[PDB]
């Protein structure tokens, strides 16, 4: 098709990347500029009530109504069912990822509540607490083996393993006499500014989370500082590398234009547009 899906044929990928790369990626600057509008004239009506307001990390990252994760509503509180962060699709369903911005401490109640209500079973956390001096995401879990309450829900560290970018974290989570286990994946080692530089290391994250996953069927909780750029390249390509090995075509643009309808500045910087080419890029060439 034509209007919001631009399919690349694998066995010319490199190629379409050379031919969009040229002169300054006129063509790459270009296509993604297409995508700008997408979505956005989506009523954004309860993340912009008075009782959500200090639930926003940004006044300008705020979920569309349609695609809105709900919490389950609290008789007192009014707006009770708020929380930054919509369903994205993915590679496997529609209802796939539940992309979020980092939690405040003034929402990582709010923010274990989804984790449990949703039944997801695996966070991707895509950002450092602290860069550059600034804070952009509260530390919403257990820095020790202490377990830790988080409004009804009970987190606890089971083992953790480091590597070179990522941290993997097993928490194991209780709410009343229930028990689930929950695979929190860190990636932090992104650059200060820009994005990941060799684009490898973030390949070999997604690798790493999807072969540590399986073919996951709750959803995946996603997110960064805002739960727009970085979660959006990372889902983005998820979906592709898994794509690849079921057909000989590839839809970057189709993906992202599909995010954009489901939530804010998906893919947020043409950098990452860019990026999410090159890591395919390195895979179909072999690194």
């Amino acid at each position: 098709s034509h209007m919001a899906s631009r399919p690349i044929l694998i066995k010319n990928f490199a190629e379409h990347y050379r031919l969009m790369s040229a002169d300054s990626d006129f063509r790459f600057s270009e296509e993604f500029e297409e995508l700008k509008h997408v979505g956005r004239d989506q009523p954004c009506t309860f993340a912009d009530l008075p009782c959500n307001r200090p639930k926003n990390r940004f006044t300008n990252i705020l979920p569309y109504d349609h695609s809105r994760f709900k919490l389950q509503p609290v008789d007192d509180d009014e707006g009770s069912d708020y929380i930054n962060a919509n369903y994205v699709p993915g590679h496997n369903s529609p209802r796939e990822f539940i992309v979020t911005q980092g939690p405040l401490h003034s929402t990582r109640d709010d923010f274990w509540r989804m984790c449990w209500e949703s039944n997801s079973r695996a966070i991707v956390m895509l950002t450092r607490c602290f860069e550059k001096g600034r804070e952009k995401c509260d530390q919403y879990w257990p820095n020790d083996t202490v377990p830790v309450f988080y409004g009804d829900i009970k987190v606890q560290i089971l083992n953790d393993s480091h590597y070179a970018d990522w941290v993997m974290t097993e928490f194991m989570l209780c709410r009343g006499s229930e028990q689930r286990i929950l695979r929190h994946f860190h990636f932090t080692t992104w650059p200060d500014f820009g994005v990941p530089n060799p684009p490898q290391t973030l390949v070999r994250f997604v690798r790493a989370f999807r072969d540590r996953i399986g073919a996951e069927q709750r959803p995946i909780v996603v997110h960064c500082s805002a739960g727009v750029g970085r979660s959006g390249t990372f889902i983005t390509l998820d979906r592709i590398l898994q794509q690849i090995n079921t057909s000989d075509y590839v839809d970057i643009f189709g993906i992202v234009y599909a995010m954009r309808k489901e939530r804010v500045w998906m893919v947020q910087t043409e950098q990452q547009y860019i990026c999410i080419h090159q890591c395919l890029l390195a895979v179909l060439e072999g690194k």
